[PDB]
């Protein structure tokens, strides 16, 4: 029941990746699009990646157009606009994307059926079904772009955010996580 | 926290009940639909209802459109299709049969309101939106027609049951339950 069961192509194909090299790493899962209300939250990742990398966290982005289409592009064509359109302004992520694919529904990807599962859902509402592009529709499902998943070292999914959840929330969360680990740590070798 | 907050109106558009009427009854609520593959059901709902009615069993029945638009009829023309149609042969229902009306979205009843956040859904899958008329989609939503709530004579929910179940389960269920609450009643006493 972990993490390490499967695996993902990079955005630019050239590599697969399983989730097993990120064996000892917080890993964060988040879905992205490029024509998304919260595309900015890219700019905060960036930073979130940069602050907590020592600490061993490593973001994961999965691009998925099934929420309102906000990612139509190809996968060659998801870099460049992030860099050139929006957020723009020359902005690079500084943590890895993977090939576009679902999230939700009958072609989802297998590791989102494992994170989806493992944790209650972000909110009672699902939404209008208009702008949901997937089927069937399930309770477990991601609700929109940008929703999170925290996997710890062990590959053991931890805890999921909504995705108007502010990134520096998601921070403070993360952050706490690892310090009562560290004190439960120390904690349990004075007992 | 109960039932008694709220009414409707019988089908035949002459009589509002409010549900306090029903206080010292367990009262089963069902949605239900003319043309459903589910419709036979009508036939067992009687035969529970003539046989636990004794008991304080009452059943009420609310119409509903939203589930393949399987009650397409006006309201003076559901007890027609039934005698006469399906499951036809005679057949009438032999409990109170109410205006429908919706039991999901924006203008939901409220008594449903009510009753679906009073216990978890009956099901993870929600299913294909192309056969479920309303929005927006939430998770605690009625799945399809013939979901069933067992109401307590406090007017308080007790238990969901999802559509496909067999009235005689749901009528296993209701019995079990009566029997467990006249147990714990004469041993609280001898205690
Ligand atoms: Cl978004
Ligand atoms: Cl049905
Ligand atoms: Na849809
Ligand atoms: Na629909």
């Amino acid at each position: 029941g972990t993490i390490y069961e499967y695996g993902a192509l990079t955005i630019d194909g050239e590599e697969y990746i399983p989730f097993k090299q990120y064996a000892g790493k917080y890993v964060l899962f988040v879905n992205v699009a490029s024509y998304g209300g919260l595309t900015g939250q890219y700019i905060e990742l960036n930073a979130l990646q940069e602050e907590l990398a020592p600490f061993g966290l490593v973001i994961l982005g999965f691009p998925c157009n099934q929420f309102g289409k906000q990612e139509p592009g190809e996968n060659s064509e998801i870099l460049p606009t992030l860099k050139y359109v929006r957020p723009g302004g020359g902005f690079v992520p500084n943590f890895q994307l993977f090939e576009k694919g679902d999230v939700n529904g009958e072609k989802e990807q297998k590791f989102y059926t494992f994170l989806k599962n493992s944790c209650p859902p972000t909110s009672e509402l699902l939404g209008t079904s208009d702008r949901l592009f997937w089927e069937p529709m399930k309770v477990h499902d991601i609700r929109w772009n940008f929703e999170k998943f925290l996997v710890g070292p062990d590959g053991i999914p931890i805890m999921r955010w909504h995705h108007r959840t502010t990134v520096s929330n998601v921070k403070m969360d993360i952050l706490s996580y690892m310090r009562r680990q560290a004190a439960l740590g120390v904690a349990e070798n004075l007992y």
